[PDB]
DNA sequence: TCTATCATTGATAGG
DNA sequence: TCTATCATTGATAGG
């Protein structure tokens, strides 16, 4: 019974209680064995929480790369939506991803998204802020939506309206609607490079 | 000693030992006073930080309303500018406000916000969507600027010198220029709409 | 606004 | 991979 196997009934945990109820004698009990058991797979509780995010992209997040001969555009919508859809897939995923140190055994993943921006264009800071641009609007709102959600009269008329809106759809087309915002945006500063 | 001076004594024990070592005992001592008095004054931890984060928007987020005659571009970027500059202000004070649900006392500014968009071209879903987009990314970048301003080689090369662009400004550039990318991209949609 | 007094929970000794 | 055994911490009785 494994690390493998810890990281595992965890996911499951995090499925059905939340970050919060996510417990170690909770685990400990799903995995049929005792408290302090835990700790001879586990480091600490923030070393398996680490463990459940990158646990979570290793198993979704399948589009980190750009495919061969790939837009930049497809390329940023087809990953923010892969992540997006990674985090969504686990309960509190957003924010068990947010507390998480960056993964060292994805460099060389970040460095090729990296070079892929300088040659569709970008200079290097304007690839890096495109990338971060578009994961901190994806990351701002998944957790948004997952909180909504959650949470487990006399609205004035537009707001009214607007929460029937986000309701409806739990936020998608806002986000696909905000993605593609920052994609023109990049377009539009582009050709004002080129120009 | 009111929960007007416990609410303060509060954001004070925030800038000093962070959202986690925020800990009633700790606050107590510090109004002079003994633990469970606290519960006097606040219903529980929870109700605490939705009082920060509430706090901290009504004492530094000034810009949250439109100017008489503002252009939609101008709104949108100064008052995202004072929301990232109100969360700064104070340690973790992005994940303080992360936690809260929405103020009811702030109603009328959301929808007069709302109601600003209809007004300078925007239906209402553009206007909730470009509203909604401002703030996501906001959120997302004033987290992780905040998670890598605390935390307390054999980099590739452009990654190194990336993560020497972010180390430079804190990110302000990076998101002052994600902020006009959303802008240019809402542009870009209004007048496609137009069209 | 103080006094016990808890219950939950992460973690280490110790083998 | 089990046995005490803690220390931190939010919270309620009870007046």
């Amino acid at each position: 019974l494994n690390r493998e196997s810890v990281i595992d009934a965890a996911l499951e945990l995090l499925n059905e209680t939340g970050i919060d109820g996510l417990t170690t004698r909770k685990l400990a009990q799903k995995l049929g064995i005792e408290q302090p058991t835990l700790y001879w797979h586990v480091k600490n509780k923030r070393a398996l929480l680490d463990a459940l995010a990158v646990e979570i992209l290793a198993r979704h997040h399948d589009y980190s790369l750009p495919a061969a001969g790939e837009s930049w555009q497809s390329f940023l919508r087809n990953n923010a939506m892969s992540f997006r859809r990674a985090l969504l897939r686990y309960r509190d995923g957003a924010k068990v991803h947010l507390g998480t140190r960056p993964d060292e055994k994805q460099y060389d993943t970040v460095e090729t998204q990296l070079r892929f921006m300088t040659e569709n264009g970008f200079s290097l800071r304007d690839g890096l802020y495109a990338i971060s641009a578009v994961s901190h609007f994806t990351l701002g709102a998944v957790l948004e939506q997952q909180e909504h959600t959650a949470a487990l009269e006399n609205l004035p008329p537009l707001l009214r309206e607007a929460l029937q809106i986000m309701d409806s759809d739990d936020g998608e087309q806002a986000f696909l609607h905000g993605l593609e915002s920052l994609i023109r945006g990049f377009e539009v500063q582009l050709t004002a490079l080129l120009q």
